[PDB]
């Protein structure tokens, strides 16, 4: 923008907080004539110009914006609507609102499904219009006052979606973005193994609860318990029995009839007994750590290793190529940010009715 | 197959579930003979004949059988044969029927024992006689009434065997395939791996408990608790005193003569006294940490990074030479799901006895 | 130094420990006009001027300034100036100045802002005076009465940002020190990706907590709770209810209508009823793990396998010329260690004074 | 050695159990004129000279002697000497005994200092004299009664010596030997990394157990909890207070000022009240993990992947160099096994007489 491009990042972070500091001789410009003759209100303006900073509002409103929302839906969750569910309900409006302008900016006379296409073919903007579907889908289920917990569920899912967007930020890294492209390669892959892995553990974990009890009269009562030990040993933990594996250990490896000295039990209650004994455990247990905590993750590295040499290299001018595009963006885009960015939509309008 | 292999896949998916979606203009053809003159009886019966199709259905049907299995032997298992065990019998009959049905469709005079070889030289096809050994050694301990419990572990064994053999799914794909090639280097040297980290953790499991208690009067409830604990702390968690390591801590670090002012007790509880203080629970619990998390994982990661380099390039066109059997096979195999193939097991025994 | 050059490392450490062992024939010199002339004082007193050792002085004065400090810190600390609290005050003070005093040792007429901006350029003189201004700090918050609580943890900060000073042993190491040099080059991106991890699964956090219970009175019981159970699940663990997740599990896959026999529960527990069933549970857990232990890692696996293989070769010679100026100062440092090097101090004043 | 070289090796194993497998059509010879003209005295013995199976008799013996002692220290340890312990301890001694013996049977006129500083030099043959002087001492311990208690601390880490050098039988593996020369290149510097790591997290562990209570009157008590609850969270799970982190929360986010509706308490509760809120313990907890799960992560597989490429190649040919002295080793020794060398070490005493 109009400000020198030397003076780092955290100075823009601190004169943006501090209106005088830019006033104060604590940043840089370049063309001293505006540098050394010194008009505040305009030096203050056209620092206000540049997008860098402008990219800086908009990342602040966003954090702004979602961790106001998970307020409001931690505590102050309330049939009626609150003041605050109808301010992020225009906060909202407001942000996709910009969205939507830019799908009409267009100087030339581009065809209209021709630009659909693209929004459409983008990652990105594929995970956006999904939380955005998503959101107005529980806005009317938390409106319907029978499907109110329903309604927590669906918002709760929508934050998510929003807050993992903001793996956007190191897309204009210096040193990020490229592996953000990376791992867009891998997204692929990754999904696929996730499949795996989630069928690998859930039969390992219905093999434990199907051996070591009798038929339990719910499965209500056995995910309550079964999946949430699931969840702990994920990463090998938990068997699926807290209050321990065998409800009834017996025998013991080969001894006890040492001549000299015994050592252990020793006797069949395995196969001619009810197969419940300690041996059992053994073999179970280890069962479960002869492949979970070994398979999947060697076969992940390996993956990882093979497509990480095919990629290297060409993704960092691929990074250079994308720049150009979020620079014109934030270039063009209108000076404010979501809050007071009605009143620019508003002259927008102004100029589409005339 | 028939239909134009530019549709992707998701589209197979979708109009597999509704009938009339064929009939609708959503999916696509080549030889615009048939896509634009709409006869919906012969479009839908070539859809049919895809082998992309029947792929599917085999995975579904595979996926049915995986399932409604474990299903019965989680909560239906019952002493007298179920009707849900009697079907999941004929459906693995059916199954093993069609894959000992193309051991004999060589169309020239293959050597009977030469083709047995082949298939007992593939892994795959060795896992899969694995599963067929057991179960039909589990089914008649089921039987026995005096072994029913242990009728429940080797059937509890055999669903493992069948839902790690979905695998198979990526052999396929377009960028997974070539890494179960690789996993299929790995299992050699991960399995001897297995072996020493096992003996490893269990010469560390029975030193704490021996040291940390006096003789057990039954190993039957030590590895109740010890090898449970041993699951847990497979990856570093619980020593195995769930409640608390020493049962009497005492003496610490060189202190509390401090002629300024005290900071600890200092005392031989060590040499002098039983080996029982915390000085000795701080000398075993570290020696657990000084090689557990770190000796055995380095090394595996060492291992990988080497052999990984030494596959990388070559598995690449394996993959797509190995392309091709898999290919001919569903082309020429009969379009029926296990479920309805049996009808077509008919048809080829009328042609075995004519 | 003086002393023979092929000696090893382990004979400088024993033969620091026993004065006579230099005394005897278990060390090694070179020029034998004094290895073989025996003069112990003189031996002994080169000996001491040997940079190795000065160098082997300084680790264990700071071991011992270190180890004490937390003594004090852990259990003597008291409102009133203990002995001990002045005894680190000035062993302290006696640091910072013998680094103070490297500030203004130049020979030549060095610029004293050159020399101020190079101090302040290096980030383990930036982390060394960032525990320098939080000890000042804490200093006079704990001689507050008022804040002798917070007073207890900024000295737990301080405590904190010494011991990880300790990476500078390997700076001089054979195998390690180009290692260092790397991880230099990792901090930026490692504290940014810091960040989105740490965003992320509070995000997580928060969801379970809104969802799985209704609004709570205070959030100060909810972090004290939610906080710890994140702390522990920071691994994927513990969801955040260890009382266990669902408080009312109900409805189970479409199931138990099987007209052979039943299987398990069946019924809409979840839309038509309040979103509270082991249902919502299954997508709550496995949400989390969809995520949480596979997004990130392969992502920073990803980053590291790239970095790593930008800075491998140059990283070398880079630390041997790093080398140099490291050997000078201790050449050139007086031979005292902090606890004595006060007198040392006073001899530079006298200089200074005259 | 006499039989052929492309029977595989289970077969080894399997005619190892049955005497009459050999005698029987199941194992390869070359020189058809011992394999089809059978005499089984022969044929037998012979198989008992070939090293591969002399080798897999001393595997089997060490891994009974291994296990053996186990039991008898787990549950057989008595005051007076039991059969068992007299058993191990000749079964021990006959082992150092051949280990001796193959230090004199140099047919040239080696030198004596010469092939000891050789033998010396050996990592391997290091550790084994480790595992000697401390069982040595571990005897005369345990003989005393009085220290009976340390006598069980000894014997326990003398087994843990003799089971990790089990790692020596793939040594002479086809794929894992050359991985066991990488990581003997790699137990210099993963040794000094354990040092950081260790003195790392134990001032965590000590900066949690000073701020979060009040001065406990015994360190003895506080490393019972603070070391094994430091066990657990080496991998980042328990802070230190399984009773809950804060004893008494209180303040949270700046809001609950909310004029449209309350969310959170606002207060503070931080330096103008004693630092025990909520907010200290968010800040603690965070800090663990700001560096605890990933600083010394990407620093080892950084330090991994760069020194593993400076070893990937010649690796090779030095296993296959090294190969020689082992295969000549097994070829030359005695065959017998432990249990049954001593009349071999008595026919080699006989020699040594006459």
């Amino acid at each position: 923008g109009q400000l020198s491009v030397d003076n780092g990042l955290w100075r823009v972070t601190l004169c943006m907080l501090a209106f005088p500091l830019l006033l104060t001789g604590l940043i840089s410009f370049r063309e001293k004539r505006l540098q050394d003759v010194g008009t505040p209100a305009a030096r203050a303006r056209a620092f206000f110009t540049a997008p860098v900073v402008v990219f800086h509002l908009n990342i602040l409103s966003y954090f702004a914006f979602l961790c106001l929302f998970a307020y409001v839906l931690m505590v102050d969750f309330q049939p009626v609507p609150s003041w605050c569910e109808c301010a992020i309900y225009l906060w909202l409006f407001s942000l996709v609102c910009e969205e939507m302008r830019q799908l009409f900016y267009d100087p030339d006379e581009c065809g209209l499904m021709k630009k659909a296409a693209l929004y459409f073919s983008d990652f990105w903007n594929k995970l956006d219009v999904g939380a955005i579907l998503l959101f107005v889908a529980g806005l009317t289920c938390r409106l319907i006052p029978a499907t109110l917990y329903p309604g927590r569920v669906i918002l709760s899912l929508d934050f998510i979606l929003f807050c993992l967007r903001l793996m956007h930020i190191f897309t204009i890294s210096k040193t990020l973005g490229p592996k953000i492209i990376i791992v867009k390669r891998m997204m692929k892959d990754v999904f696929f193994f996730l499949f795996l892995l989630a069928v690998w553990v859930v039969s390992f974990g219905v093999a434990k609860q199907a051996i070591l009890i009798h038929n339990e009269r719910r499965v209500d009562w056995l995910f309550r318990g079964a999946v949430y030990h699931s969840y702990l040993t994920i990463f090998g933990q938990i068997p699926g029995y807290i209050d321990g594996v065998n409800f009834n250990p017996e025998h013991c490896s080969p001894n006890g009839t040492d001549p000299y000295k015994p050592k252990c039990p020793e006797s069949d209650a395995t196969q001619q007994r009810p197969a419940f004994p300690e041996w059992l455990t053994v073999l179970l247990l280890c069962l479960y750590l002869l492949f979970t905590n070994i398979l999947l993750l060697n076969l992940l590295i390996a993956m990882f290793n093979y497509t990480f040499q095919q990629v290297q290299e060409h993704t960092d001018q691929i990074w250079k190529f994308q720049r150009h595009d979020l620079i014109e963006e934030y270039h063009g885009r209108p000076a404010a940010p979501p809050p007071f960015i009605l009143l620019s939509h508003l002259q927008l309008f102004i100029k589409r009715v005339v």
